[PDB]
């Protein structure tokens, strides 16, 4: 929902808190919205947001509070430490994606700046190849995925 401080959505956002109060008792169902989440999207999550990243890059500047909500799904997904989901492949990705992620894609969160040039396209492929390869499988036995 986007819309202003009126007269109008003065009274309907608060309907919509009234409403968002009255569900969830424990935050149980968002447990499981964030379980399934979290864990079940393969490798295959890194070329979804990429290629986003890549159409909203034609943008101008301005564009970086878009920028920076698309890396805040990246990095609640894998950079955070225990992140939510506790994924197993998962736990494998962030752990092949730390320190190579800070000298290349993020800075420590502070590649925000270069916004003007689009080429990063082969950082994304040089990646995306090899977690293509000698991927794995969700394990069979689903074990490892805690939750």
């Amino acid at each position: 929902y986007s819309f202003k401080d009126t007269s109008t959505g003065h009274k309907n956002k608060e309907f919509v808190a009234r409403i968002k109060s009255k569900l969830d008792q424990g935050g149980v169902i968002q447990d499981f919205i964030n379980a399934l989440d979290q864990l079940s999207n393969p490798e295959l999550l890194f070329k979804d947001w990429s290629n986003d990243v890549r159409a909203e890059l034609a943008k101008t500047p301005v564009n970086k509070k878009n920028i920076e909500k698309m890396y805040e799904r990246m990095y609640a997904a894998l950079g955070d430490p225990k992140a939510p989901g506790l994924g197993a492949f998962r736990r494998k990705f962030i752990q092949t994606f730390g320190k190579e992620f800070d000298k290349h894609f993020g800075k420590g969160g502070s590649k925000l700046l270069r916004m003007k040039l689009s080429d990063f396209n082969d950082i994304t492929n040089m990646l995306l190849l090899k977690m293509n390869k000698d991927s794995k499988p969700p394990g069979n036995l689903k074990e490892c995925s805690p939750w």
